[PDB]
RNA sequence: UUUUA
């Protein structure tokens, strides 16, 4: 029970990036210090890190990290410094740089903007929401198009209400995984049998659930 | 060495 490249034909080049971006890769031990001084400008620049929700229950030599800044003229000024695929905004677009070039250069660090737009959706009729029927789910790239998860979560067993990315760590947009139904066997049956292998041609991720308690 | 409830 798999399946690919059935996402909504639905696509938009027309808007612009918000003030929140992902940097991937960092394997050398850095901290949020390393884009403190990558993103330096005359304008804001705020960092962006989850500390391990204070838990630190590993601590290896790589993770990720983020940041959020008003300068969307440096949003886009750092995304044509960086190259990979300048391909469309929903969330087809990619790029990539390095901070190294004497140690480890075999390596470039991920870099992904977000859009002006909301991060959750849902092609089903609109239902209200409790906290009874919803979900934090992971395993996934921290960032889907809230249409393909609507359509993951809509295929794979049963209807969903809700579906997309939710907003935390700062005021601006994406964070999390999350999906809401209206009834419990359509609610974990789908968002933890969703093992399956999710692409895009240009993609490939997995989804899995949490409990919020 | 690929993402924050």
């Amino acid at each position: 029970m798999t399946w690919s490249g059935q996402l909504p034909p639905r696509n938009y080049k027309n808007p612009i990036y918000s003030c929140k971006v992902f940097l991937g890769g960092v394997p050398w031990d850095i901290t949020e210090a390393g884009l403190v001084n990558t993103f330096r400008v005359f304008g804001s620049l705020s960092v962006e890190w989850p500390g391990k929700d204070g838990k630190h229950p590993r601590c290896p030599p790589k993770g990720y990290v983020y940041l959020v800044f008003e300068l969307e003229k440096s949003v886009r000024s750092l995304l044509q410094a960086c190259s990979h695929d300048p391909l469309s905004p929903d969330g087809l677009s990619e790029y990539y740089f390095k901070m190294s070039s004497r140690r480890m250069r075999c390596k470039e660090v991920q870099v992904i903007p977000w859009v002006l737009a909301d991060s959750n959706f849902v092609r089903s009729p609109s239902q209200r929401l409790d906290p009874s029927r919803t979900v934090f789910v992971g395993a996934l790239h921290g960032m889907l198009n809230a249409e393909a998860l609507a359509a993951i979560l809509n295929d794979l067993f049963g209807g969903v209400v809700y579906a997309g990315i939710d907003t935390d760590k700062h005021k601006y947009p994406i964070g999390s995984g999350r999906v809401t139904f209206n009834n419990q066997r359509s609610y974990l049956k789908a968002v933890s049998a969703a093992f399956v292998e999710i692409k895009t041609t240009k993609f490939t991720k997995k989804v899995q659930i949490d409990p919020y308690l």
